């Protein structure tokens, strides 16, 4: 621990004198708290240098590293399903939920997982995913003929701001049927916010700097610091499924995805769907021709010309169309070996710059700006992809209508709203029912309860039966 004076000196030597503009006029407790806040920032001069640093030839992945659920035979998919249900039934599968984002585009005070897309069940994203988990645990247990149901640890990464309401939500709901010990919360770190030029850290208040979650890429360090990686080893976990909280269709702990990784012996794998259109705000999974490594090019950093390139083999398609749906597979053995490397260098987790309108101290009191006035920093979870060996990387293309419908925007937008989430969810439910001989009245849509079906299976009993709009099956 450094003394109050030492923390101050270090920030001054890093040229952050603006941070102490009003220091002397603060009470002693405000000064002590400010210093406490400042001391969590490891090596400021470096960080400010690293931020300075922050301020192309791609092609499609080789066929050898790709596979698609829309092409594989029922037997292969069934075999992967079994490989995954076995891993699950043996207590080898854990799930990592990234829920540290603020979801600004959604305009809501509560954490996004608490969001209710108004399905007939009124169930939140969090509840939907928890029943998804209970369900696959049962499917795994049936498959293995176990007496006891396997447990799938659900590690939920929250941010300082989303933590209390998230944990409280789960407690208030008795964990949605899950064992209280299998839902494990841990906070990711933050990074200071900077001025538009990126050389000065912004003051939120006379005695506090503006800070924000360090991006989903800050998960690796949170994993190590919060003893999560330690827990994986102690519980004998071998497989990890990491996903985004906003996907209302997400197949949590999808046995097919896990079987796919097991079958091929992949250290790392990821899911993609066909890009909606040139402008869809999705990263794209490609092969960097320069180093012959898999990687993702984010939607906010790809050139307009490249996002619109037509495919040389087919004019009607976009050349780069493997949209990233934030569904990753990691082997625990790969994480044990790589996490130490990934968090001790900007090489695999470079900062990403995002201009923002940041409510903060005016250069002299608070104020809500109406044009960008600073930058937030973010590390991206996929920046470690090129560190994997190509033949150890897998890319599974899946069906969007069954696996990806994100909640990104408040109602009113054309895409990725509570309304599109709801419709996609009900359409998938209705299709499963109908696909099983069920009959839904015209203009009717039903909801399938995960307790009844994880993803379409076990719906045979629905044959010949009729349904009305809004029924829950
Ligand atoms: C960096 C990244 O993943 N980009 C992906 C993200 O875009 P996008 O920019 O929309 O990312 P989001 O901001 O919604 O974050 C993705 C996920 O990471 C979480 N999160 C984010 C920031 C943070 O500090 N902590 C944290 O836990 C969010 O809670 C969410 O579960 O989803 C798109 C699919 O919809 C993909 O095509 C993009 O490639
Ligand atoms: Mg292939």
């Amino acid at each position: 621990v450094k003394s109050q004076q030492q923390i101050i000196d270090s920030f001054k030597q890093a040229n952050q004198d603006q941070l102490f503009q009003y220091y002397d006029s603060l009470t002693i407790d405000q000064q002590q708290e400010f210093i406490d806040q400042l001391s969590t920032i490891e090596e400021p001069a470096k960080l400010i240098s690293t931020v300075e640093q922050a301020i192309r030839n791609f092609t499609q992945l080789p066929n050898e590293q790709t596979a698609s659920t829309l092409d594989l035979s029922k037997d292969i998919l069934q075999n992967w399903t079994e490989l995954g249900l076995k891993a699950i039934g043996n207590g080898e599968v854990a799930v990592l939920l990234m829920a540290g984002g603020q979801g600004t585009r959604l305009g809501s005070s509560a954490p996004k997982g608490c969001f209710n897309i108004e399905l007939p069940s009124q169930k939140s994203l969090f509840q939907i995913q928890a029943e998804k988990i209970l369900k696959i645990e049962q499917l795994a247990q049936q498959y293995l003929k176990s007496t006891k149901k396997p447990i799938i640890n659900w590690y939920i990464m929250t941010s300082g701001p989303t933590r209390n309401a998230t944990e409280s939500f789960f407690i208030e709901n008795n964990y949605f049927g899950l064992n209280s010990h299998q839902v494990i919360f841990f906070n990711q770190g933050t990074l200071p916010c900077f001025n538009l030029q990126g050389n000065k850290i912004l003051l939120e208040l006379k005695n506090s700097i503006c800070q924000s979650p360090d991006g989903n890429g800050g998960l690796y360090k949170a994993l190590k610091d919060n003893g999560i990686l330690d827990d994986l080893n102690s519980k004998g976990i071998k497989h990890i499924h990491m996903y985004c909280v906003d996907n209302c269709l997400v197949k949590v702990a999808d046995p097919i995805f896990i079987g796919f990784a097991i079958a091929k012996k992949f250290d790392l794998a990821t899911k993609v769907v066909r890009k909606r259109d040139a402008n869809e705000s999705v990263g794209l999974i490609v092969l960097d021709q320069d180093n012959q490594k898999p990687c993702v090019i984010e939607y906010s950093e790809i050139s307009q010309e490249l996002a619109n390139k037509k495919d040389p083999q087919d004019s009607s398609k976009l050349f780069l169309r493997a949209a990233n749906i934030v569904n990753h597979y990691y082997s625990v053995e790969f994480l044990n070996k790589m996490i130490p490397k990934w968090i001790s260098s900007q090489k695999y987790l470079p900062f990403h710059i995002a201009k923002k309108k940041i409510p903060s101290l005016n250069l002299g009191e608070f104020y809500k700006p109406t044009e960008p006035n600073g930058i937030k920093l973010e590390q991206f979870i996929f920046d470690v992809f090129p560190s994997v060996e190509l033949n150890k990387f897998g890319c599974l293309e899946v069906d969007r209508l069954d696996e990806f419908s994100p909640l990104k925007n408040a109602d009113g937008a054309k895409n990725d709203t509570p309304t599109t989430c709801r419709n996609h969810y009900l359409e998938r439910s209705s299709k499963w029912v109908i696909q099983n001989g069920g009959v839904i009245d015209n203009q009717g849509l039903v909801e399938v309860d995960s307790k009844t079906s994880y993803g379409g299976e076990g719906l045979e009993f629905v044959n010949g039966k009729h349904f009305k709009n809004g029924d829950i099956i």
